[PDB]
């Protein structure tokens, strides 16, 4: 289960980088050098890394600082043959976004975000950056009348539709990719989960540009079924980017390392990719528990990487399995993928089949068989076949 | 906070006509005749009342029956002159829907859901129902193998532009609400949240026909702020109908009367839907908990529309209070209205009072006053001004 | 992984004869005789069945159908080999227990569900149980003023120590488990959480009578740690007897077979109860899911034996490896087992390596190296060494 | 609803002190000088203040910085009045009890836990403290393997034992108050509800020296009932102190101002704490948004005792309501508090009104009058009788 670049694995210098610091906690660790970062996920056979602006550049940099920032930066990927392929802006960190980036009730904040997010894709581009992500982390409120939601709506599509102008008079090929979370650090975040995000994406002037970038934990800090959200974002063709960690349920956001938390969610999360053909970064947004020193770090980060294909083996194995792929016939996955009426409304109408001499009891009566396809598929997860 | 009519309350006939099953409990009172519930909400000053066909006429019913239920029905809508804005299809109840209607594995179950809506549609027209609502309460799965979620919205996609064919093809004014929910009874629900409903129908031939019918309850059984998801509907142009009623946060759907679980959340949607002027009906999907006896049935619906009047008072005063007023220009709420960059990409990227000479410093420690704005709206909510 | 009845697996009549009816469904299944059940878990190699009184002898059953009842059990039970580990009361289905047995606010229906339960313990020390189980599903509220707790928990132990007068009077040796659940049917439930029940049972009269029956899923519906809350039990002395089954997390109780839902807690949970060296029964309270049939039931029953064993092999051998034995002791679990200060309290004020001298930086430096405990304990569950 | 020193309202110097870094943002307010909140509380109309020994002396002060800090503070005391009547450790926040404090796998650190603690128990007894709280926020884990909790449990008991031998030693008079949190920043927090404290404390050498420190948001964080678990606390006779703030149910701890999150509950607390003569603190453990300038901080804190002031009025106003009266008979609220069998258990076995002759049918068609009584609850919360 040994990474190489081919599998094109992807972290966030902050991932790794993270320093520990939590709502009741200083900091475990010192900070990483990202050049050490990017020569330190090489050697465990990562393809490539992500940064947020403020990651890569402190922020208040002079001109002189940021330009050694990024040679330094270049030579480590260069060094490497590490890939820059998703770049993305703090709009959350600094105590100006406290009510936000592109929806902040300050106009002059939202300006200024979208001015920071446009100088970090010119770089993004200059770093060979496919994917642009969005994570409004501070759109929200904590309190009913501090935010008009339709107001911060009209103002997301906006900010949204200058970045696509943007990149559009630059003439460049990179695409956005818009983050849900429900919560935290807001009370309440605006476009909350996968459905809000891609919804409002068919309301701006180019929704070619956009997609989403889902993240495990997001969705299940809503309760909601990973696997059926990026399902419905690869339905419809909008899976630009994703973001894979562990999450134990409805609490704090935890980003542990990949195939922690929600295991069979894991699994079906890789089925699904794996089956799709999806083509993207395997991109992990998580945090190595401040628990650990940087020997820690280095083992959360190849576990990510380990769980990802000892779970892509195991489904690839559920899948070709022809006891498996009996038991799916015998449950009416085949059924379930053929037209309800290519045969037309009409003939629907007409067809006493579907009403008049349907046997309902017949057709009640049939078990669909789930259960034991259900432990063929635990079979193939534990290796107990 | 005497309702009438002109407040357009309704109710379902499954609400005040629940018998008090649950999982773990048989029926603690007798059946309703849709008769008794027209008469009796009609005098507590209701509008009107929803049904599923299998409420109106139970399943099974030859013609004669059929036509003798609806007959006795039109008498007490006639003699209270209550209305009917909306109808539904039971598509969960008979086993034969245990895997879904429009989403079954089996084909021909799909093919049969399909004629049991439509043969539904037609009799919501000839009662004078404006909305036609959908709740896939059915599709979805317990298991990872046993529902191909990409599959699955071909076939919902199939069904909803099937029934957009038909109104079509009648010519019918009706139009379609889709109902999300997160879980229940299935263990994952297909399009779980108002997010994902509207993203769906934006891939639907005729995306006019569609709209959404949120309930409380639902979007809080994933952990959402309903009135944010209502502020999107309507930013969408897609809140068609809307179900009322209480919860107490992540738990199964408990359909308390609408007041009752989150009453913060009560208010702020009141003031959401008559600040947005929703001119739908205020529709109450809510059950009167076992314990009751009948009176304690028309108590609860009566609290219903009590909560609502009172809500409705208390949100048009907080925002006529000029002091509201002004607390919501200290916050900023004016700022949150206006366009980010009216003056275009060009003039944004060319203004130095956004990027080289913003002071963020100054933006920062600017405070967004929303702790005196929320003890005002608390204040008015509990009538201590 | 094929489980005899050594592995002392058993099973409620009410979870393979679960017929499918839901809060939005009818039956999918047919009834089960209990004869017909103990043959075919028998069959699947379990050791035992368990009974609420109304799933062996129909509520309202005459003195010699309750005979004949019982005589074709017993038969059943000679037949096969098969125990009763463990009896309990429904005081959850009949209307009559609406609002609580044994915190009723009506006097008559305490008084009543003591009776029933009383004539049940007869029947369940007459079929050799040594486990009498209480799930208050019915204690609890919707609203809060129809519940004053203090006085509920003051008729809860009043009808507790009744019940251990009563097993005392006639030197029965049945000893009584309380199944703490957090909410369903109630909005709220008393005695939400294993440690409320732990709490409640030191200010009994006879506190040695009772422990608890925790079950996994209404744990993980609080969002709790189900192996933790089982350390404290068994910290206590108080795991008399335990219910097996899946959750996904903080939703209505699902009863999806043991080892669905959270896989991770699962393989922790079998570690847990093997280590502890728990000698009670592996019981089983799930809901073969209403899709299936009787061959899904049938399957779904020895899956929940099956993952038991799977989990219980992989824990033995991860706590077996000698890698995993050193890496406990670089995450410093021995010394987590060594007393604090059994040196004793003077000692320790005394001592400047506890305050003065004692180098919080280099203590603070020193990694805990769990994400390398973790992956060695993933590595292991996956079968993936 | 103004506030006096009589209310015995108070605060946290680390809640109006809290500076706004959260788990993504910076500080968005300067340090408060602890002299500086005692005077602005003060002129609130605060009674007292807590804190921990790092909120009031800097970590690692020298005994001539820590003697001249607590000068100052006494000196704030003295000139407002203000009391200090809770003290508690920072167990949580340097790096070195990043595996917890009490529980940390390092026995080193176990023994330095317990001699910060100590030496600010003295300094507690010396202000006048009559409580001392312990959170234990870092006692728990992320992984399954990193925390034997038996293990745990058993160090847990040593030191509270241990404190417990320390202050009988001093002859002090102050007690211990346990305060339960599920979760954060740990995956799973040790004790983590009232329930699981409660037991715990039974299970301690000297049991009467410790009570529970429940928060609001805390139990919400479980979807538990913040008042019940008050209510079961009271039972016992262990609630020593109570922290008040709102939560939005199943999130990161939010630390709301008391009154926001769930209004109803609020309401329901406040209600018991008074109808049970609760004689201690009403202590505000709460943060005032990120969003707020110091203007936002104090408003924050005065609607925390605004709140309570107005749910005081209303539940006493509910309660003193003869038609509230007449609602609480016709639910049988009387017949709850009445005990079930005082005519003991031989005269219920012999009475036949309890079994042979107890009409079920007669009992389940009474109706509770739950919905009427809840609608008069809300009727006089919302000032609307
Ligand atoms: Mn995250
Ligand atoms: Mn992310
Ligand atoms: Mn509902
Ligand atoms: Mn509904
Ligand atoms: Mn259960
Ligand atoms: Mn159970
Ligand atoms: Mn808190
Ligand atoms: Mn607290």
């Amino acid at each position: 289960y040994q990474p190489t670049p081919e599998d094109r694995f992807t972290f966030g210098l902050w991932t790794v980088g993270w320093q520990g610091r939590d709502p009741f906690g200083d900091a475990t660790r010192r900070a990483l050098d990202p050049v050490e970062s990017v020569r330190r996920l090489a050697e465990l056979g990562a393809h490539g890394v992500t940064f947020h602006d403020d990651d890569l550049i402190p922020f208040g940099s002079s001109d002189s600082e940021r330009e050694e920032h990024v040679k330094r930066f270049r030579q480590a990927l260069d060094d490497t043959g590490m890939k820059v392929p998703m770049a993305t802006t703090n709009l959350f960190t600094h105590p100006v976004f406290k009510d936000g980036g592109f929806t902040a009730n300050d106009r002059d904040v939202r300006r200024y975000a979208l001015r920071k997010t446009i100088r970090n894709i010119d770089l993004a581009v200059e770093l060979g950056a496919e994917t642009y992500v969005a994570w409004g982390g501070r759109e929200g409120a904590e309190s009913g009348g501090a935010k008009d939601v339709r107001d911060a709506l009209d103002r997301m599509k906006e900010a949204f539709d200058l970045l696509g102008e943007y990149v559009t008079s630059q003439g460049y090929d990179i695409r956005f990719a818009i983050e849900p979370k429900p919560n935290e650090p807001r009370g309440d975040i605006l476009l909350p989960t996968v459905g809000h995000a891609l919804a409002f994406i068919e309301r701006l002037e180019r929704p070619e540009l956009y997609g989403v970038n889902p993240e495990v934990g997001h969705e299940q800090m809503a309760g909601l079924n990973f696997p059926h959200g990026i399902a419905q974002a690869l339905w419809a063709g909008k899976l630009f980017h994703i973001d894979l960690n562990g999450q134990n349920g409805i609490k704090y956001d935890q980003d542990l390392r990949f195939g922690a938390g929600d295991l069979r969610a894991a699994f079906w999360l890789v089925d699904l990719l794996e089956s799709a053909g999806y083509s993207g970064p395997r991109h992990f947004d998580f945090k190595p528990p401040r628990t650990e020193d940087f020997d820690g770090v280095w083992a959360s980060a190849a576990g990510c990487m380990r769980n990802y294909l000892i779970l892509k083996e195991r489904a690839a194995a559920f899948r070709a399995d022809p006891e498996v792929q009996e038991a799916l016939r015998a449950s009416r996955l085949d059924e379930l993928a053929r037209p309800t009426a290519a045969d037309g409304l009409q003939a629907l109408l007409d067809d006493r089949s579907a009403f008049e001499e349907f046997d309902v009891d017949a057709a009640a009566a049939r078990g669909m068989a789930f259960e034991r396809l259900d432990q063929l598929a635990m079979d193939h997860l534990l290796g107990a076949r």
